């Protein structure tokens, strides 16, 4: 069977960072795109970040650039998604996904082929 297996999430202080690891298993996954999404309760799911199989071509949401990278290693069959400088507003369950079709990311996207069961993600401050 198909998963996509997210880890690396959690709490984590504002300004901190996190390096979320999705674990794809179960067929060949170098000709599909990857991507992450995330919703917090009562919002909708957005596409943060995706990377193209057939090309280099990555997808950043505007909220995120410049503070998050995704990256994938095919011979681990592995995602990840460096998140830096993060902020309360980033606290979300973050979904690993995959589709054959790139262009299926980002701010318009399509379903996805496969969905992680996602890991939450909480950003807090304190002052």
């Amino acid at each position: 069977q198909v998963q996509l297996v997210e880890s690396g999430g959690g709490l984590v202080q504002a300004g901190g960072s996190l390096r979320l690891s999705c674990a794809a298993s179960g067929r060949t996954f170098s000709s599909y795109a990857m991507g992450w999404f995330r919703q917090a309760p009562g919002k909708e799911r957005e596409c943060v970040a995706a990377m193209d199989w057939s090309t280099s071509a990555t997808y950043y949401a505007d909220s995120v650039k410049g503070r998050f990278t995704i990256s994938r290693d095919n011979a681990k069959n592995t995602v990840y998604l460096q998140m830096n400088s993060l902020k309360p507003e980033d606290t979300a369950v973050y979904y690993c996904a995959a589709d054959l079709d790139y262009s299926d990311y980002g701010p318009f996207p399509g379903d996805m082929d496969y969905w992680g069961k996602g890991t939450q993600v909480t950003v807090s401050s304190h002052h």
